[PDB]
């Protein structure tokens, strides 16, 4: 019988671990770069690199606040190096994208209501936001069996370089903003810190690591490929939407709140000042293609098939309610079919407030949705619609809100429409892989144990570090050395501004790598 | 020294993974069943099957949703056979109880705002709920550990059978909706997906499996036994309640907000509409055994021993406010203690509006809790109840939903209430467990780390795959080859109605198998 | 190749289960002592302590509610003894840090709203609290791997010893409870259970346990040092505000909701009853150095650089609106900075309820913090304040709360704010390690995936049961063999109430001790 209750407990190696902080060289879209040497004869190895960064005070006019998870969307591409080249490196979405099921480091990178509620500030002398700190876990294979896995500097220097990207892409901002003051005076302050070894008498052995590689598509191109893959461990496919067209406005964000029930809530609350209007006669200040109309003592105004219910308490004796029956309107022929916003809300109830002369809203009843949140405010009044698509007054139009959040999926702020309604993949000319329904992504995301999975064909179901991983092989013979990948995208009412969303199709190809110690470290990619 | 900064990675063996997808063969209370057969030289093994349903439009009047988890629940037996018989089978609540600590498959299977929202449709053209898709994670032993645990096709065809509930089972409705059209429409439509793996050169070796076995008791016994234990992994234990003997009718139900305050709140939501009415003169519409008073002007209503404190703003000068005091009550003798739901309320606050005519409510203060959200209607108004029960208005009654959910704990909805006030198990003659309080269920959720545990006595604590699991062992010479479990339910109060709400004792039993792989697959119960 | 379709299951020792429990001898400013004796020839090893506690039911008048995790909180030592003497011992704030992060655990402690809200009672024989039962896991080091780390109970008897907290230290209270009768009936009653493991022809190996030693330095002292260090697996500092300096109350506690957020607004909503008063005339009732001012009529107050902008609706016609300017004040000279609570408000809007003459705030926008929900009463109040610093009315003031949470660290409920500016480690006359930023507090939340880590030093990063831990290691020749840690503590505003709240630094240092089993347990410390 094998013991259960007793072990035999080996004496491991010998060593000391320490925490080291070093300061950076900054050079100079002029997109700033930093750039990271570790040199130090006791240092046998090293893991767990996390960069931080100071955020400075902001001070003026305006409305300005942080997205969320500032911290790593501020990143472009890390790459460590050394006197042979580099070792590995890595884009910002491929970090972000690993680090995506880990809440703990998220919260750390930078999530509050301080830093991502959008603040306001009333004079130039205000202070919108206080100096705070964020730190940015850089996840690497070296950390997968801590010890076990972590990267030997054989007596070689060891580089570490971030390519940040521009401060336009992490702030979210109105236009009275003073963005161009800000960005001019805006400097990346970085520090990084990492987990050294102190090992006595090492003995190292060749491994085993696994680099990433992406591949963007044309814009609207439904394929895309990889090449010279020779042993992958993965794949993964996933849409972007493409804002290049745009001037890159909104009508709301929530801000810290990122449910989706809050994103819908915040755009209906940013509709219904406009949309329901307490006026002594008929209400002034709306452009004149503007079709509001009075409601009647029932309280129910028909919009062709749709009836809306409106009942507000309190209202003065001088006033009427009125209805604002177009608010955002959009079609391609003069006489076909419509998206209207004012039809999706079927009641509206509240109370007008003299003391404050405007109406407190309580329950509404609608069918707004995450597509109606997510279509940006150029598309409504693009050239192809025939309409004038944006009756808002001009005080909802000054709060309009630039977003440039650059890792967003799908052609929403959530990811939750599938664009994709079938996928076939084709190694050499054969089909490797081809679903209708999204039967990959499920697989992901129990064998990741993630709520935001992607497509993804996973090759290697053996332990990590213990074993080689299991690979699909190339055959150079017949030809089996590319990946190609041919979506067909889900069919849209033409009709619907969300339509005309450009997007572009990424697929993700996880290559193999052996990693030798000898004449220090060096990587040879697999073949 | 043994060396904890390097390893020899071995090489697995040389293999392929892939998703599939199958279709099914349907047939037909005409209970629907479906079969699917798997049958290809090249695939070696499987694990980690996935059943995916699309659940059709729903259109028409009244109010529908559908349950939580409906995926889960829609399942009632399924059963995984080759040539030499039943390899594993297994009843649709103990997978249900098996998964219910794994969140993702949770919400795979279909927990939404969509799914679940009670929807109300107004015309015989309205669309309640629009097609969509779930995922039901069929967890099965081959899946604990990957690859080492996955199933064996010894070259033989493997049949997997999937029997459905009736769809009764998975609506939660009120009366308008037009159910028995529905019924006669609707048909389930699956399709089953797994991971296969393509092995070279595969070395096959008998492994060890266990089975679950359910046994039900008799209604209201506290006995139930099971024959035939020689080599068992755990026992547990629980209650459900039967609605068998009542109409299925229920006040309200919180819908996708499944806390306890959720059940809370939207029952008194419920109740407030028939508590206070404003009205002009003595109120209409209710039975008359109604005792409904007017409120004083220190808004204090008396109801033996009982204060209600009522204060209403913006009433009209031509109304006043009523306060009904015996909205819901039950009693078995005339006058002895009487269960009074309107003795629950301590204070009630709110506005009148004059645009919509209804109340809408502030603060509440009160006592109501989850067996009073729990009772059926039908138990209001039982032969055995010496006063009318039900006091509400058409209008509310109106608004009752039947629920028919098949995997409700203990008495009420969250299996909040402990009923079992001591549990006695017996193996063979002699007694092997008893306890008063609840430690075995604080014992297995911490072992298991779960927040929904059940009693459940463990025997075997070693490392699943790698050992053979500890069992408790048959002795037949003595007559140890049986395990009677009794309880001794809590007393309740003879006057209140769920006293009269009926149970049924669960005993559950892992029995253990072997797998051999000679001949193909085939199993023999270990003894 | 190696496989990895199939292993060779081993056969383990033969053993079985049981759960066992056990009553105990109470003894007794009269410390409340439980011992409980564990005797039993066929317990070979046992693990998982968990102690149940019966709360009584709680009668009278006044408000009353248990802190959050009281089960945790209401234990102040454990102790585990043989006949050799003590085997393993632990303070209830080490148990707690530990088991932090283990949310099961915690729940099952007491966490629900029955316990934590603060319920009221209205007579002397009003029911505030139902009975209830509580338990505290008690984690061990024999809990880490299973069967393999259990504590082998060599024919020996084993004492465990629970030492109790005053109940003071527990309960949550206002003035009005009369406290002395319940601390006077009051009685813990406490029963222990652990699993029991019966094991067949059992082998016994020599293993390693550590044992935690907390230090507390003196009172505002920035120093504290740990002697006799001699093989330590990890360091942690953190700080603790003392209130032996103060009556203990506080003006609000949001009970069972306990995000930062649920604090202010608690805070916020106790202090809006006496910041806006509606009434007909000056306001009376308040102290003499209030400053209560009259609305204007375009809602705009100035208090000296800060504007206040308040709308009440629905105001009757012979009352007006007043604003409370100076609700608290604090400062240290006459003509300096002033610390002003009214002055953190700048809109403020709400309804007038004629029905029950109070005002029913809505929307507030406001920059109250966790420090101001921090700061205790009798600060407020102190001699070195130069003005009256609590500007109330008595209905408010007969309000405060009580609260003695004995595991609060930092200077606030939340430990939000970080008070320490750098940190100094040495061992030894040399320095071992210093930082600015809590880049260890980082890391130790990173690599434990807790989200309440401390400033910790790890020295240990072998796997725990199979290798022996690695440590830092004294050299007595040279004289290392003491840590002694330093800290800066940060810069407050002398006019900030919080900058008088004392502090004391606390050390914990883990010492690595060497279990053997030759005449029965004992253990040696490893130097």
């Amino acid at each position: 019988r094998s013991n259960v209750f007793a072990v035999d407990s080996q004496i491991p190696t010998l060593y000391m671990p320490q925490y080291i902080s070093l300061s950076g060289v900054m050079t100079n879209d002029n997109q700033a770069i930093a750039s990271f040497e570790i040199r130090d004869q006791y240092i046998t190895a090293l893991n767990h690199l996390v960069l931080s960064l100071e955020l400075p005070e902001v001070k003026g006019m305006g409305r300005f606040g942080y997205v969320p998870y500032v911290g790593y969307k501020c990143i472009n591409h890390v790459s460590i190096s050394s006197c042979n080249g580099v070792i590995w490196e890595i884009e910002g979405e491929e970090l972000y994208n690993n680090c995506i099921n880990n809440t703990i480091a998220l919260k750390h990178s930078g999530y509050s209501s301080e830093l991502n509620d959008i603040s306001i500030g009333l004079t130039p002398n205000d202070t919108i936001k206080e100096p705070s700190t964020v730190y940015v876990y850089i996840k690497t294979p070296f950390d997968v069996e801590d010890t076990f896995s972590s990267l030997k500097l054989s007596d070689s220097k060891i580089t570490v370089t971030v390519t940040f990207n521009p401060v336009s892409d992490i702030v979210i901002r109105d236009s009275s903003f003073d963005f161009e003051t800000f960005n001019k005076e805006f400097v990346y302050v970085p520090e990084l810190s990492f987990i050294g070894y102190m090992v006595k008498n090492v003995q190292i052995k060749p491994s085993f690591i696994e680099k990433p590689r992406r591949v963007i598509g044309q814009i609207n191109q439904p394929t895309a490929t990889v090449t010279e893959v020779h042993a992958a461990t993965s794949l993964s496919v996933y849409t972007k939407p493409y804002y290049g067209n745009t001037d890159n406005k909104f009508i709301s964000y929530p801000g810290y709140s990122q449910d989706e029930k809050d994103y819908i809530d915040a755009y209906v609350s940013r509709l219904l000042d406009d949309l329901v209007i307490v006026s002594d006669g008929p209400p002034t200040g709306y452009p004149e293609s503007a079709e509001i109309v009075e409601v009647p003592e029932d309280g129910i105004v028909s919009i062709q098939d749709a009836d809306v219910y409106v009942k507000i308490d309190n209202v003065p004796d001088n006033m009427s309610v009125y209805l604002h029956t177009n608010l955002l309107m959009f079609g391609t022929r003069k006489n076909s079919f419509i998206y209207n916003i004012s039809k999706k809300f079927s009641a509206i109830t509240g109370t007008y407030s003299d003391a404050t002369k405007r109406t407190i809203f309580a329950h509404i009843s609608h069918s707004i949705n995450i597509i109606d949140t997510s279509i940006p405010v150029s598309l409504w009044t693009s050239q192809r619609n025939v309409y004038n698509g944006d009756n808002r007054s001009a005080e909802s139009k000054a709060k309009d809100l630039f977003i440039n959040d650059p890792f967003i999926k799908g052609i929403d702020f959530k990811n939750k429409t599938d664009i994709i309604s079938r996928l076939e993949v084709r190694f050499g000319n054969d089909v490797l892989y081809s679903e209708n329904g999204p039967i990959s992504r499920i697989y992901n995301e129990l064998l990741t144990k993630s709520n935001n999975g992607t497509r993804t064909l996973t090759f290697n179901f053996t332990p990590k570090i213990f074993f080689r991983p299991t690979t699909i092989t190339a055959n150079v013979s017949r030809g089996k050395d590319k990946l190609s990948v041919r979506v067909v995208y889900s069919t849209m009412d033409v009709n619907h501004p969300i339509y005309y969303v450009q997007k572009q199709l990424v697929v993700v190809c996880n290559d193999l790598y052996k990693v030798s110690y000898d004449q220090g470290v060096s990587i040879t990619k697999i073949m």
